[PDB]
């Protein structure tokens, strides 16, 4: 609202509603829909099919602010507007209509052969965020009314299942809305205004989004299976890769630490490729789904290693162990995190 709708757009808002009335004359005469004073889209009636006037001009200036509130969702998101010259405003090549997909009267649509006019792939995405704005918009009305979602619509007890996030939305009122604001766009450009389209903004929400503030959950086996000597293996699957570790640990870890975080674990991220014993370094690859993570430690010369679907994963340099040169302590147990 408090978005102020330039000059530059809006001595062309006329035009833009004028020809979205002119998207009614075609559309509705080619599919089938005839001159009628009702909605009765039913038996193919069609009041939008004459100039501005008959069809209710009060219907006329609301498409005049869907043009308006429009560019501003085009301000708001932040598209910028581009006129290179009026001459670009009078290029038309005009085009040509059948009766068929032609209004009856003279209030004929012909702004230009919008056909090779196209859009840049991020130019398609602002279109169908543009979709995306206009589809909660018509939602927040309805809960405006009081309606709210369902399964099968009642409007009795005013619940319409089409009241929904867009990504959920179905197929073909998504379709029909992003193809008619595809064309409005389209009409957009063939009056002269393309759109030097705004930087496509980087973000990542860091899916960090978990239960209350846990941010990870340790998995240890119980601190009388500890082992102080031998040889011993233990295999870790990944199901989803992602922040996950493994490794063995200090019957002393603290449930709420990151595992390799202090002196109590030997983990390994394979998430970035780290070691983690008090800090991290670089270390081996980085698993994907399905991957299975083998530990092995061997407590009579203190070394541990770390295999990936069976090849041994090594150091920054050559070298095997992946740590070296610990105390046995209290024994380790396998630990993951
Ligand atoms: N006379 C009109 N002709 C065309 N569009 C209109 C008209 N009046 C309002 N609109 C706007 O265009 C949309 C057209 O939607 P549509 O023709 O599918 O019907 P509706 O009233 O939204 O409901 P329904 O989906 O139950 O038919 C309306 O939701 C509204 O935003």
């Amino acid at each position: 609202s408090q978005i102020v709708l330039p000059p530059h757009l809006e001595r062309i808002r006329e035009k833009l509603a004028e020809n979205i009335h002119e998207l009614w004359v075609m559309n509705k005469i080619e599919l089938g829909w005839q001159y009628g004073p009702v909605r009765d889209d039913n038996k193919r009636q069609h009041p939008c099919l004459v100039e501005f006037s008959k069809l209710p001009e009060q219907e006329r200036n609301y498409n005049l602010q869907m043009s308006l509130e429009t560019l501003k969702t085009l301000l708001a998101l932040g598209c910028h507007v581009g006129i290179s010259d009026e001459h670009a405003e009078d290029k038309v090549k005009k085009m040509k209509l059948p009766k068929n997909y032609q209004l009856t009267s003279g209030y004929k649509p012909a702004p230009m052969d919008l056909s090779f006019i196209k859009l840049t792939p991020s130019q398609e995405a602002m279109v169908d965020k543009l979709a995306e704005n206009a589809h909660n918009v018509w939602a927040r009305d309805r809960i405006r009314q009081g309606w709210t979602y369902g399964i099968q619509q009642d409007v009795k007890n005013r619940r319409n299942p089409r009241l929904v996030p867009y990504t959920l939305l179905d197929d073909r009122t998504k379709k029909s809305n992003k193809d008619s604001l595809r064309e409005a766009v389209r009409t957009l450009l063939g009056y002269g205004y393309n759109l030097e389209a705004p930087d496509q903004d980087h973000a990542a929400r860091a899916e960090v989004c978990s239960g209350t503030g846990e941010r990870f959950r340790i998995f240890r086996a119980e601190k009388t299976y500890a082992v102080k000597a031998g040889r011993w293996y233990f295999e870790f699957e990944t199901v989803t890769a992602g922040d996950m570790r493994v490794g063995w640990s200090r019957p002393g870890c603290q449930p709420d630490q990151e595992l390799g975080s202090d002196e109590r674990a030997f983990a390994f991220d394979g998430f970035k490729a780290q070691r983690w014993h008090q800090g991290n370094e670089h270390y081996g690859r980085s698993w994907q789904a399905g991957d299975v993570v083998g530990c092995m430690v061997d407590m009579n010369e203190h070394t541990m290693m770390f295999t990936l679907n069976g090849e041994i994963l090594l150091d920054d340099s050559g070298s095997e162990l992946a740590f070296k040169d610990f105390d046995v302590g209290d024994g380790f147990i396998p630990v993951c995190s």
